[PDB]
């Protein structure tokens, strides 16, 4: 058998939602099961032509049993959808993608879905199971212990930027006003409606009292750029760079794309959005994982014999505004092809879902023919890449 | 290009722990580690031609970032491993097999390691986020609430297995000598020492007190055979069947393979242990995941073209001794070839490890020449099953 | 033949405002308002706070309040150290057994002046978790206030549901309890706004850093009341045939009361006007379902004891633990409901339950008029009452 | 001039053994521990249970143990409904002051029988959960022994920390209270071995399913010793010029004790026969940080009160809260070592906060001979003292 060709047929999310905001009510595998059926719906197909699930989620402590397979029961998709929970961290929505492919690439599969969900305000804390310690009990945040604390140096994934930022000489203005220019962006494309064909409404629900809609990302409204400057350096009390304001932010929200082989388009008579060029994982020093992405991308690049000006237009997750700045410097590519729409630094950050956003983001905006690579670092040193090309 | 032919290297694991026993100390990714380093020694290459690496691993909570992750690097391979954690409930290792060698079959790596791990020792309890209710509240054991609890029918899996025990008429007594059974074979291959090139020993150190050295399952010791009539039907009052003896036990363990195109292999002077013919995932309804193994079994054979026959030798993870009756009699195999050195009822069950250690078991019990075929049931109501062919 | 021994005489009684559950008092833990309290009434008595020789304070959930909580109260207060210290738990009778332990200590002639009374922040009370291996399944945080206040050990029920077996017992339904709810919030307004805790009650500033300082200046609960919501309420503690309701029970409540005892002989030579002389108390215990019913005994007990009719009470405090109880005793007890409870009650007030049986004796201090006698009485947990007769000098 | 009060007699005192920490009694809740003292008190005093009118229980740490834990102490032990119930908090004297205010009780004939000890389980002691929203980031449950129990409030510092200061200002060294620890250890065990505990200590039967009962018929803690470690050891509470180790500290544990008091005549009426004579008592109160100098003062004072000498004391009974609690006793006193702390004490015996009042209280009255005066003295956290002079019948 010879490689089957994968394409994207149809990318959604919902909106973001704030910590404890707009979406805290909504489990994860809810947002979920609203992107999956939004996907389908968008493609124009049965549920039923849905063969095989794969969803990114890092935080699964106290969603239940088999979270990917909550999203697609919740969603209605059939009972003999096999579902898989990925956890590659925040690169976790885009690998589900890139896995999802190669089922896709050997014939193992012809139509599935694939995506990230995460609800970082529902993420519990966490007791040992044990004896209790005379003096005490430590009640542990998952958040910080499984998403945000580097294993190996035991410091917060922020540290971890302040010593790229030292490497590599990002200043604390740099990143601010790379981060303004995110926030900026960000509304810029809101008020341009953007994000109409990508982000669908989710309504909230709760008993006794009125439903609320919520329709478009909550954070990038959270922001006042007079403080910005002024802020504390959060992980590095002392001669530090980065603050709540140019780091990401916790937030809720779920990412869906329905893949199929070009056979499978074909016989469904869909309309492809854009078809799956290459995508690679690198890994480096823990510590560093700011720059994995950079040889990800290009991996990628390299893959496919194209050069980094062949890209029109890059979407290099917005962990920290550290790390954009870090990948624009060591790829010396144009700040104008990235993050155009702003990114997670503005619209947040659920962990397991931005690596597919940010892919599904690329689909819809590229114009006919355009190339657009997606790249997002992750906890432990790593980075998964992905390239596109519109159709 | 072509499909890549992936063949099974090496295969080794932990001895399994009972729950708050031997191995209780131990981290899901240190036995990870253990096992990881274990097959990468076993199969006699470089350490640095292993390119990336899956593992299974249900209840991820509070063990830290990127499990899979810690498990690679706490092995000493390079920093350069991309790796990813895997959750397919009790179908988790094998599933991470399965997907790396979709990766392999596309050429995108050549060497991976694969395979799965759990220490339900330290899977600990979770809080809500937020606030405190009036009267108090019950924090959640981890293990019940996302490893054994279905979400849909809001019942045990224990319970639910009741159900196709209803369903097909078999009967307490049927269980509890497929029980005893699985115990008998597990203590006779320990004595015969069938195990010495699939386990390697554990080494417990604690300051201050002399070294406990694990070099067998320490499971299956656990038993009276007089006492399994006897026991109370713990998933159902009335009209139960299933039992604390011929159920799966909580345990601690981790197993991995090593796994490479034939051109890998060949390039590296490695002779193979067996070759991956075929995978398969299946669903049906939630509570009827017993019998999903038995199309997913189906599914391969017919992929194939094989026959029931065909098959020297079943493993069929004993998740409860009704979840093999069930297949045992829906299949209409010999039971002479099933489980031939025991399973999960007397070996236990860390449950992200055992879809792992089935393959594995396999690959060295099996003759030159000969099929065997792994088939294991998950929460949600899905099965993975794989075929492989002994070199 | 009987002890001879020395006259006790009531010189002060202050307390702070009660506030609502995790509401205007919130903030400050119920050693902080025992401070006040103590404070208040040492200044309102006139004397020297080094007088003051010893202190017992009920509380009936110390736990997480720190190291003995009377004596931080006492301490807190800028009493000397030199000033011993107890904490004193029977419960909701806790405040009154307070004044009733000091009081015993004076007649002894053990010391001449003392503070007396009780505190409580229910808003603070935490949650436990059990000290030992966590069991497989699950680990229980419970509630203090549920476990340790408001769960009747033996029955394994709420203090409410024991009032329903009272209610039972004695006929007294729904309609009645919500009369007279409604009734204890109308005196409660009367009384605040006639001005009539001028006297008993000092106000309270809450500071927060960068916040507009708060002045809770009267009780917060009597406010929190809509009549034409009270007949509809939902039967809390008993689904089949209930009668309390949220509205006729006591509420959850934070609020400290001291009083400033001393031996007649005292009072003289320090120069200052006793307000009130305590003549006898009494404890009646029962079974514990039927604590509602332990102040009759308790009551009986002490007029039996001076040879008083309950005819000669000019004022009667049952604390308002439910609507229930106070009726329960107006039923056995046969007295004027007219002279029961007359500027409310802890169904309208609050119910801070170390600091309840306290405030009541407090207020008859304040309410009597000279050569009255009043009669407090108050249930408690574990099926007891305590009760006590004063006489306005 | 001076009130005539009831006379008041010790009838009986019994104590469960003092197990140790997650020891041998830890299973059993501080209130079943108070129960089997209680039975056993009135089956030593060979009175009807109907007989006891009123009982106070001593108990620090009360959080988690259920609503009203002397009311479930007596209930538990088959004592009537009718028997009043309040339980008494001054931290490590709370056994003893129990004891003292039922004996004024007794002195008012306001009750003619009573009884009084202490209970503490420290193994069932709890963690707790503030009430609220847990922070982001996580949160420590505080370990109420530590928190309530043993740290001082103001200083802010452990008990043990406390002491360091006290052996500092007094020059207490480090092998001076080395050598008080393995006295105290030397003699417990020769006290045990000498059959010294026959009538004082009753035995408890720990049930288990499935395993066989276990018999505890002697105090756990002494045997927990290694006399060769003991000067080796660290010094847990200050690193830097320390003084106080685990091994001259007391532990925590787990223990009731109590006695049965009754004025002279209800003796007679009851035709039993009073082993002492309770005849003074006194609290004193220092600087929070000063509590193991407090039980001089508070002896002095009952001294001072009866018009004795210290010469006259033919045993005392100092708490062993820290050998240096007991040295910086001996010294301020000058008192004979010979005649203090005899038959050991919770250096070696442990130290269930709320029971060990109460027990040395009810050994002196075990130990003592006929006419014999013996002075027990105990030191609480935040700075007081109580003690207690009674006389041998
Ligand atoms: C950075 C982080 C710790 C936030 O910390 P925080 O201090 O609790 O953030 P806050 O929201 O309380 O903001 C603190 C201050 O910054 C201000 N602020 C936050 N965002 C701002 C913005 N966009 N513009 C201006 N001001 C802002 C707040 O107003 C607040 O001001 P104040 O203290 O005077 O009230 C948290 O969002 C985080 O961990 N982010 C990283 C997520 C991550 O690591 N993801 C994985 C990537 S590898
Ligand atoms: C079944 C389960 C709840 C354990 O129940 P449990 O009652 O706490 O188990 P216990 O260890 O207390 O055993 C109970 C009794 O059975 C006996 N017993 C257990 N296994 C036995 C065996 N193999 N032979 C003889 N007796 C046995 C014990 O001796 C005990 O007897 P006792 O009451 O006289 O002491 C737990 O192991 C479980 O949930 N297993 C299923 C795991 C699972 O669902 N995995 C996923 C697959 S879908
Ligand atoms: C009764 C108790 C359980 C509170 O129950 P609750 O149902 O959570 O009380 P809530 O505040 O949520 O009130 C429930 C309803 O009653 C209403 N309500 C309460 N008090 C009211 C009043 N005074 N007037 C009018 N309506 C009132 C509320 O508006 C609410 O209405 P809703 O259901 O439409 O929202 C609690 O206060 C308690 O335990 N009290 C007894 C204390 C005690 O036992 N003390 C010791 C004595 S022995
Ligand atoms: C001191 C205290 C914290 C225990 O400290 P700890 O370090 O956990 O005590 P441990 O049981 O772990 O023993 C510590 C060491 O001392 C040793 N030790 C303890 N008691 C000993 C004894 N009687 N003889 C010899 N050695 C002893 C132990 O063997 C241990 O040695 P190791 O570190 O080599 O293993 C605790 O008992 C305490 O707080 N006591 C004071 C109680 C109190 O303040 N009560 C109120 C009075 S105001
Ligand atoms: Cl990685
Ligand atoms: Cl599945
Ligand atoms: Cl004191
Ligand atoms: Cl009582």
């Amino acid at each position: 058998p010879t490689l089957k060709e994968v394409v994207i047929v149809s990318a959604t999310r919902t909106p973001i939602g704030s910590f404890l905001g707009s979406l805290s009510l909504l489990p994860a595998t809810k947002l979920g099961s609203i992107a999956i059926q939004g996907a389908i719906e968008k493609a124009g197909i049965p549920k039923e032509e849905v063969k095989e699930a794969y969803m990114g989620n890092v935080l699964q402590g106290g969603e239940g049993q088999a979270p990917t397979r909550q999203a697609v029961l919740g969603a209605g998709l059939p009972i003999s959808t096999p579902c898989t929970t990925i956890n590659k961290v925040c690169a976790s929505g885009m690998k589900a993608i890139m896995m999802a492919s190669q089922s896709l690439m050997c014939g193992h599969q012809d139509v599935m879905v694939a995506g990230g969900m995460e609800s970082m305000s529902n993420v519990p804390y966490v007791m040992n199971r044990g004896s209790t310690p005379y003096g005490g009990v430590k009640l542990e945040d998952l958040i910080v212990k499984d998403g945000l604390t580097d294993v190996y140096n035991k410091i917060h994934m922020g540290s971890c930027a302040e010593n790229t930022a030292k490497k590599l000489n990002i200043a604390r203005n740099e990143q601010d006003a790379y981060a303004i220019n995110s926030y900026t962006r960000s509304k810029a494309a809101w008020e341009a409606g953007k994000f109409g064909n990508e982000v669908i409404p989710v309504t909230v629900t709760v008993k006794g009292q009125p439903d609320v809609v919520v329709k478009e990302d909550e954070e990038y409204k959270r922001v006042d750029f007079s403080k910005v400057p002024k802020l504390k350096t959060v992980f590095q009390k002392e001669n530090g760079t980065v603050t709540a304001a140019n780091a990401s932010t916790l937030n809720d929200g779920a990412a869906a794309l329905v893949l199929m082989t070009a056979d499978a388009a074909k016989r469904l008579n869909v309309t492809p959005l854009a078809r799956i060029v290459a995508f690679a994982d690198a890994a480096v020093e823990p510590i560093d994982f700011p720059i994995a992405p950079v040889y990800a991308a290009s991996m990628v690049l390299k893959d496919v014999g194209l050069k980094k000006e062949d890209i029109a237009m890059w979407e290099v997750n917005e962990a920290f505004s550290l790390v954009v700045l870090a990948n624009i410097k060591m790829l010396e590519i144009d700040p104008q092809k990235v993050n155009i729409n702003g990114g997670a630094v503005s619209l947040g950050h659920p962990i397991g879902m931005s690596g597919a956003r940010i892919v599904g983001h690329l689909t819809h905006a590229l114009k006919q023919g355009e190339y657009g690579l997606a790249s997002i670092c992750n906890g432990g040193g790593g980075a998964s890449a992905m390239l596109i090309q519109k159709l």
